[PDB]
């Protein structure tokens, strides 16, 4: 059986960790669950939840909160690679395998669909799943993060860009491989790259989802949907909020209105763009700015007692705003969970440290240690009480997994 099993260690290829540890991912999922159950149940939550992008990061945390905080039956959709012999699957695959296992232990429904959520096919499989099992869903979480989209009608492949708009920008960053503070310049996005980014990360596909569920009649009265967004501090504004990715996020703000209008006449349902804080994710070393900003932010927020990851954010988002008696609303009608990051004193401290960090003082000025630990945690590595010396079978299976 040693030929079918292997010792799995991190392998970092060009800022991407290309391995994932199944036992560690299970431990990470369990830790997120134990957080939710320790904090306690959430009153008045949805009971039948569809999460689009349910295998990692914020969508995973939404699934865990819905299931183990609100007691929801959950249907998840994601796009992940199964493990095979000699070849660890993606962290999201192992995460979902662990979710299904823990859901069943607690007697909660868990079914998942692995495939392209941008396609009509997957929307159909999802509809069919709800009809057979749930009747309808009360809540739809939209949490896809993707670099590309195949348009379901036209077949066109759109690619997102992470560029400023207008002028080129100098962005200070941390190269996590060489452990050097260094700057690079990004050229402004072309109108074409802006439209492509809005096609991928804007709100059309979210619309196509809520319309497809409606046209099939699988949405309960008083239903609710939310898509996640990031606004960030002024230091991220040039590249994020006012760049190509921010153009996409602003498209979401123009989608959420037609969404809310349709659900509000439908038993007083509701729809909101929800704004969340920056966290370490699979794509954090997309641009070396993110690791530097996270390392700084983690240190500052830890000194204030306010540091959080995905599960802490989404638990509050559900308890305070999605299901709570005091929604934390902004001037635009967005739900906000990100205010501890945007606190003026935090921004100021992060901004002051930003111009001071050098190769020599990274560990004295920042929580780069913490960034690295959370980044490895995502793939199931560096976790407490996991025996990393033991052989493991990378081919972990998932019951009630529809493969599309
Ligand atoms: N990571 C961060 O600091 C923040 C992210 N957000 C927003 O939260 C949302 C979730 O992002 P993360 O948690 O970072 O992403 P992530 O990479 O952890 O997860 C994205 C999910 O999308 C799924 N997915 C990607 N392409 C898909 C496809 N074609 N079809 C089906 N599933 C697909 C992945 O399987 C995964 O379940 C995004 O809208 C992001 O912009 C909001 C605030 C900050
Ligand atoms: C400089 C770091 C500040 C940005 C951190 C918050 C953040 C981090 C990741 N993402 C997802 C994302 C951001 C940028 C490019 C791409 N492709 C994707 C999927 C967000 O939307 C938001
Ligand atoms: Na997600």
């Amino acid at each position: 059986s040693h030929m079918l099993e292997m010792i799995i260690k991190p392998r970092v290829r060009g800022f991407i960790c290309v391995t994932a540890h199944p036992t560690g991912c299970e431990a990470n999922v369990k830790k997120q669950i134990d957080y939710v159950t320790t904090e306690g149940p959430i009153a008045n939550g949805p009971k039948r939840v569809l999460v689009i992008g349910a295998s990692t990061g914020y969508g995973l945390a939404a699934r865990i909160t819905a299931a183990f905080g609100c007691g929801a039956d959950t249907l998840g959709v994601f796009f992940e690679r199964p493990g095979e012999e000699g070849k660890p699957g993606t962290s999201g695959w192992y995460n979902s395998a662990a979710f299904h296992k823990f859901a069943a232990q607690k007697g909660l429904y868990a079914k998942s669909i692995n495939g392209d959520a941008f396609s009509d096919e997957i929307k159909q499989l999802t509809i069919d799943a709800i009809k057979q099992d749930l009747g309808q869903v009360d809540q739809v979480i939209y949490s896809l993060a993707s670099p590309r989209r195949t348009h379901p009608k036209t077949g066109e492949v759109f690619n997102s860009a992470l560029k400023p708009i207008g002028n080129a920008v100098n962005l200070r960053g941390l190269d996590t491989d060489k452990e050097v503070i260094k700057e690079s310049v990004l050229q402004p996005a072309t109108q074409s790259e802006i439209d492509s980014t809005v096609a991928v990360m804007g709100g059309e596909d979210w619309q196509m989802w809520i319309d497809a569920l409606l046209d099939a009649g699988v949405l309960a009265e008083g239903a609710q949907t939310t898509a996640f967004t990031y606004l960030g501090e002024k230091i991220t504004h040039d590249i994020y909020w006012n760049g190509s990715i921010g153009a996409a996020k602003k498209d979401l703000d123009q989608k959420v209105l037609a969404i809310r209008e349709s659900l509000a006449a439908h038993g007083g349902g509701d729809a909101r763009v929800s704004v969340l804080k920056a966290v370490v994710s699979q794509a954090s070393s997309a641009i070396p700015m993110m690791p530097l900003y996270l390392s700084l932010l983690f240190k500052v927020m830890k000194e204030k007692g306010t540091h959080e990851g995905c599960i802490e954010q989404v638990y509050s988002l559900y308890k305070d705003s999605l299901c709570g008696d005091s929604p934390h609303m902004d001037q635009e009608g967005r739900l906000r969970a990100d205010y501890k990051e945007l606190d003026p004193e935090v921004q100021n401290q992060v901004q002051q440290l930003w111009d001071q960090v050098t190769n020599d003082n990274i560990y004295q000025l920042t929580d780069f240690v913490g960034y690295k630990s959370e980044f490895l945690n995502l793939f199931g590595f560096g976790i407490d009480g996991v025996d990393y010396d033991a052989d493991v079978n990378p081919d972990v299976k998932i019951p009630n997994l529809i493969q599309g």
